[PDB]
């Protein structure tokens, strides 16, 4: 089975023939900006033109949320000129073949999930910790989408009531008390300023106000995975991105979560897969979807 | 086909033959609490007996959880005698029927999804606010209940981080800022003490410190919604148990919902099945996985 497998991303479109897990034909061409709608129907025609007769079906993974085939976002003004972009129709007008889209951060959710033993593991949770917090949720083997490509958006769950405002305007999120953004906009302010990744470096020299900060990161993601395994009966997460993935962070997820009842305790691990995630798992999914009718 | 219904409660069974979604022959009996686990073996085969040959199936609500057919719970002390019982082997020495377990708040659940219309709603939630917070999860038309049966169980999911101790070990869980436990907890410390009974009849008077108090309730129960909606792309929430019907509480759980930004909206209405939704949700979710 050959999947030509897309990945649409804020700043690059990485293109590449998935077969049996395996990579190859890759291509990468910027994001277009520049009249970026008018742009866009072009380079997806180009792209179906340059991979003509290599494939037996095509898998999108996409920043943003899919809906119907639809490119869209909870601020659709996050995406510029792409806001409400026809992804699937613009495909479809170059090949009958099948298409599936999913949204990155669900694709790169299956890829890690594909490496898992689906006897041992049915109900899985990929984190992401990054510039904001996403997710991807996986259940009875099946990774969530319907109706309308909301299903992971974990990071706009409470984690506070009286935290600060998120992004989207919602009081309190997960993302607005653990994301990358959020660490900053407080190590920002310190004097002098610090960035995130200066933050981390002091946290592991046990700077107190530092490991205050990323406690309030940690805290809440380990609050959110507790969320998760008593609502949802989930049995495992994976956690990555540049936040999740810092030297150090992870295993204090684990210590918050483990101080828990044992009920809200499962397996907790980092996330293995890097820049391919996303054609990887777009591709994995797809398959799979087919598989099953 | 034919339905033997059970729904085993903390202080009654009932039993009941449910065909086309309709009940035949209600029984009600004490729940056994004298040596409360060999008492519950003669129980189940007497039910057995009383219904023998009127059933295709047979399907068991249950106040806990049910655990690849134990009976169990996040605390099994709170079962006594009950603590893990074996549920689904001691019907099956008296049928060869197929039998299906699922705990009450999500036999509740299916009872208020089977009357929807099921194009338009694929992911709905009950919600029950009671003694304390229950919840049974559907999604793609299809309950919640693998592995272990703990799905759905998101009164204890977080409301407030600095928020009291809830009654499972957990900080802040929404049980233990909006059940009525976490309203009567409250009510009871104040000069001369109140039920939450009477906590509500003074927020319908507009007295303000009821008022904060059940606004607390419905303020934690509306960011449950809210969670749900943008983590599960929930599309319909309804609303059961004492609290969660009380006059005046539904709305305020709204008005909180509807102003956060609207993705997070959706339909949230109350709960319209009584006394049957166990045995009714019950017949219905086993059939459905029948088939
Ligand atoms: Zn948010
Ligand atoms: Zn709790």
């Amino acid at each position: 089975m050959r999947c030509l497998a897309l990945d649409i991303g804020g700043t690059k479109i990485a293109s590449a023939i998935v077969t049996d897990g395996k990579i190859e034909q890759r291509q990468q061409i910027a994001t277009p900006q520049a009249d970026a709608a008018n742009a866009m129907h072009d380079t997806l025609a180009n792209i179906l033109a340059l991979y003509a007769g290599q494939f037996d079906y095509v898998a999108v993974a996409s920043t943003g949320i899919i809906n119907h085939g639809v490119l869209t976002a909870l601020n659709p003004k996050n995406l510029g000129g792409l806001a409400e972009f026809p992804l699937k129709e613009s495909i479809a007008r170059h090949t009958d073949k099948p298409i599936g889209l999913l949204n990155d951060v669900q694709a790169a959710a299956c890829a890690e999930y594909k490496d898992e033993d689906k006897n041992a593991v049915q109900n899985f949770v990929f984190i992401t910790v990054s510039t904001g917090v996403g997710g991807g949720i996986i259940l009875e083997r099946r990774l969530l989408t319907e109706p309308n490509g909301v299903a992971g958006h974990i990071g706009h769950t409470l984690a506070d009531p009286n935290g600060p405002v998120c992004g989207c305007g919602r009081v309190g999120c997960v993302e607005a008390v653990a994301a990358g953004r959020a660490i900053e906009a407080v190590s920002s302010q310190w004097n002098p300023p610090c960035t995130p990744k200066q933050a981390f470096e002091l946290f592991r020299k046990n700077d107190e106000k530092a490991t205050a900060l990323i406690q309030r990161s940690a805290s809440a993601i380990a609050n959110l995975i507790a969320d998760l395994v008593i609502g949802l009966d989930v049995q495992k997460v994976v956690v990555g991105g540049s936040v999740g993935l810092a030297e150090g962070y992870l295993p204090l997820v684990k210590q918050y979560l483990n101080t828990m009842p044992h009920f809200y305790h499962c397996t907790v691990e980092q996330a293995r897969h890097g820049q391919d995630a996303g054609l990887l798992g777009a591709a994995w999914w797809v398959a799979d979807c087919l598989k099953q009718g």
